[PDB]
């Protein structure tokens, strides 16, 4: 998180989808997706996540970039 702006979004989106398919937690998943919401928020002013943060991304960035019913919770949390 405290590294930069771009090496996250190039490679890590598919892998968070992967181990969201695997992981099973209740509460630290919430902390994860919410700090990632703030993450993509600080990536907003400087794309799929670009529209997801700027716009709501209703079934555009969510149907494409979100899955596992976890990123949808954060999408409902905020844009």
């Amino acid at each position: 998180r405290g590294l930069g702006s771009e090496v996250i979004r190039i490679v890590v989106l598919g892998n968070v989808i992967n181990w969201s398919s695997t992981f099973l937690e209740k509460l630290q998943q919430e902390d994860q997706v919410f700090l990632i919401d703030t993450l993509i928020e600080t990536l907003r002013v400087l794309i799929d996540n670009e529209r997801l943060k700027q716009r709501v991304g209703d079934l555009i960035a969510d149907r494409i970039q979100a899955c596992d019913d976890a990123q949808d919770i954060y999408w409902g949390i905020f844009f």
